[PDB]
C-alpha cells in the first residue's frame, strides 16, 4: 500500500494510501474522496516544485522512494503563471501569497512575492492575500528577499 | 535533424526541423518562430489524440519513429473539456467543431459534435462554429454519428 | 454469527444472520431462503455503491467491521448500465428511478435521474417509474439536481 | 512490461503488453485498442476456467507468475449459464460449442456439449454451432464424453 500527499488550493497535505502501485489520475481522485471525477484537476507536484498536470488515464508511478505529492482541486480551467522563472498552471482562479512562496521554495516569512509588471509598479501579494489569476495575461511572480 | 508538426488552434500542421534530438518546450517555441516564449502554451499531441501540456523546461524526446505532433498557441490559461470521455486542455478560449471532431479521431463530415447537457437539450457545434470554452464548468463533448 | 443485509430489486433491506464468517454465494442464497439457487443472481453492494457480481462458489468475507450489503434477485441475465459514470449490472429487467438515485448515492427527492441520449432529448425516469433496461445498448443514467 | 492474453467471443488469444503492473479494466480495454470503453465487457478468465467480470475501475494484479487471461467483448448485457456445474457469464448473445467445451476444460473433439433440459431431450450444440444464450432461463450445459 503506497502513500501520497493529496494537497488543495491552500497546499494542505493529506496522506492517502493506495493499493495500486501505479494508479491513474482517476484512481487518485477516487482515493481523495472527491466526486464527480470530471470536475477535479490533478497535478503532480514534482520534487523541483513543478506542477505538471496529470490526466484521468495517465498513470503516475508511485513505486519509488519517498511519498509523492499530488494536488487535486475543483477546477474547470488551468491558469498559467511564472513564479521565479518557473512555469506553472494553477487549477483554481485565486492563489494566496503563501502558496506562491511555497511553490518558489522559499521561506514565506523571509520573502515577499511580487507580481512583476515591467515599466510599472510591481504588486506585492501578501501572505494570505488571494491574488486573482484570472487577470488577462500570464502572471510573472518573483520572490524578493524581505 | 529531427522534424515535428507544429499545430495551432485551427490544427494547421507546420513541419519544423530541430537539431536537438531532445529539445525543451522553450526550444520548440523558438523553433516555431513565436515570441515572446512566455505567452505561448505548448501541448504534446499524443498518438491517442491526448493533448498533454509541455513546460518550457520539460524535454520532449523526438528521437523516436515518426514525426511528433506539437500544438503551440498564444495562451494565458488552459480550459479543460471532455471530448468522447477523453480529458483535454485547450490553450485558446474558442474551439471549432472541426477541431473537436479531429481530436475525437472521427470524420468531421460523418459526425456531429454535441455539448452534452444532462437533463437539457444538447448544443450541436457546427464544423466551423467557434464554441467558447470560457463557459463556466467543464465541457463534455460527444461526437454522434450523423 | 455475522449479519448481512439482503436486498431485492426494490432495494428493500433484510437482515440475515450466518454462522459461516466467509460464506459463498450459494450459502448466501440459502440464507435468503430463495430456491432454487441456480435461478438467483447475487451481487455484493460495495461501500462505494458498486454492484459486483458474486458467484455461487466465490466466497465473500463477512468477518469485517459493519454489516455487508448483498443484493439477491431472481435473474437469468445481468443488464449493464452506467449511473453517474459508475458501471453497474442490474440482475432484473426493470429498475425504478428511486433505485437508480439510491445507487447514485443522492437524495431521491432532491435529484432527478435522466437517461442521457446524446444529440436527443434525455428521458427523465420518475421515482417509481420502472424503466426497462432491456433496451438495446448500455444505458447511461445521470442524476441532475432538481 | 507485463503481458496478458486478450480473448474474444471466439476465445482467440491476443498477447498485449502493459507497463502498469496493476491496471484497471479501463486500462485493459485501452490496451486492447477497442473504443469506446463503455461498450465493452471485460472478464478475468481464472485458472480454473471461471469467468469473473471485471469493472472499469477494478484493478487486476498482473504482477504474478504466468500470463493472465482476459476476455474483452462488445457487450451490453451478461448472460448467465452453467457449464459442467460451473457458473459463468457470457458477455455476448451467442456462444459456440467449441467455446463451451474450452470453458469446460475438455477436449472439443472428444466431448459433446449438451444443453440439459430435465424431462425433455437435451440439445446437442455442435462445435461451430452458435447457440443463442438469449433463451429465457439459465442455461445448463454439460460435456458428455463422445
Ligand atoms: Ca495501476
Ligand atoms: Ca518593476
Ligand atoms: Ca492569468
Ligand atoms: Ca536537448
Ligand atoms: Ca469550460
Ligand atoms: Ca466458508
Ligand atoms: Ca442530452
Ligand atoms: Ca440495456
Ligand atoms: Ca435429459
Ligand atoms: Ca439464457
Amino acid at each position: 500500500r503506497v502513500a501520497v500527499q493529496v494537497f488543495d488550493e491552500n497546499l494542505n497535505a493529506k496522506d492517502v494510501h493506495l493499493t495500486d502501485p501505479v494508479p491513474t489520475g482517476r484512481q487518485i481522485i477516487k482515493a481523495a474522496g472527491k466526486h464527480p471525477v470530471d470536475d477535479y484537476a490533478v497535478l503532480a507536484w514534482m520534487p523541483d516544485n513543478a506542477l505538471r498536470p496529470l490526466h484521468l488515464d495517465e498513470t503516475f508511478d508511485l513505486r519509488q522512494h519517498g511519498v509523492e505529492r499530488i494536488l487535486v482541486a475543483p477546477s474547470d480551467t488551468l491558469y498559467r503563471f511564472f513564479i521565479d522563472g518557473q512555469d506553472q498552471e494553477w487549477p483554481v482562479r485565486g492563489i494566496t501569497g503563501v502558496v506562491l512562496k511555497t511553490l518558489a521554495g522559499v521561506d514565506p516569512a523571509a520573502f515577499e512575492v511580487f507580481l512583476v509588471i515591467p515599466g510599472d509598479d510591481d504588486i506585492r501579494v501578501e501572505d494570505h492575500e488571494l491574488f486573482d489569476l484570472a487577470r488577462k495575461g500570464v502572471e510573472h511572480f518573483q520572490t524578493v528577499k524581505r
